[PDB]
């Protein structure tokens, strides 16, 4: 139903991957890493409890985002945080990269 | 300047105006109410201190937003909180009843 | 140092990643794989042997392009076939796949 | 109606017009010459039989390009050769001499 904008910073030691997800159900939040891809998915419930809509520009509902990650990013050591409405994913940088070469025919 | 998306809510007692402002400069942030207008403004700075861009689709910069507010919203009692990347502005409805509920 | 246009295709059994590299030194064409990232590179040098430029819209020089490739792309069994100015890369879809669930703290 | 990038080379005794056209339909490819104008046209079909787009930067559809050639160029002896995704159009130059050089075999 919608897609959060993301940002990737190189901070030298690690990468830091960021998703702009203000005001989501922090219990619905889910992120997995796999083969240098990062998958975030979650849900943003309408405020049925808070009151009735007068107007709204806010996107509600289900969201998902698959985002590639540089080669020197490692599966082991990943951390994530949800602060001030941003999901931060801190990935470490493995040094070695198995730089296989493909033959063309 | 960019604009943050906003939404209004009626909740009987009070209107609840909301702005999505994730990762903004809390010291910059600035909220003023005048004449059925709520004006919100601040800065969301690029994170030069965190690292170096590889790509970004985040909007950075200075934001202003004027929102007009219903007429039964009161100038008094106005409160604003910032939490989880959302600025809530809670405006009180101007009361039409002389009777006062007693909370007991 | 330009980059050639490219294209991803899903063929069920396999993925097909294409690059348009027309009129390049077929000897310079390199193609490396690492961690779901493909890196194609090469050199396309001027036609000084054919003649002298009256005008040209054609990009000459060195080129590389890094393209990330989907999660179910397989590290093993990549075939690269060059035909008629287009460099094809057939990637195998994988069967089992390890994931990591990250905790959002 | 996209248009392919092109190039004009002065090779002394002839001009070389070059249209970069990787993987067009070789059939339905139409060259014309009249009054110092070269008109190339044709079509490039989607790979409906190869897969399904995951993404693409390749322009598809029907193309056309109209190129003025030099005052120097002849309306005779024009030859066109398609190879490795490049269409070569080879124009002669209007002869400036009456002596004819005799290649001794």
């Amino acid at each position: 139903t919608w897609e959060p904008p993301c940002e990737l910073l190189d901070c030298g030691t690690n990468y830091l991957l960021k998703f702009e997800v203000p005001g989501i159900d922090k219990k619905s939040l889910s992120l997995q890493y796999s083969n240098n891809w990062v998958i975030v998915s979650g849900n943003k419930n309408m405020p049925i409890d808070e009151g009735d809509f007068c107007f709204t520009e806010i996107l509600y509902g289900q969201f998902r985002r698959e985002v590639p990650v540089p080669v020197d990013a490692s599966k082991d050591g990943i951390k994530a945080y949800y602060q001030e409405g941003i999901l931060y994913v801190k990935l470490l940088k493995v040094s070695n990269s198995n730089w296989v070469n493909v033959e063309i025919v």
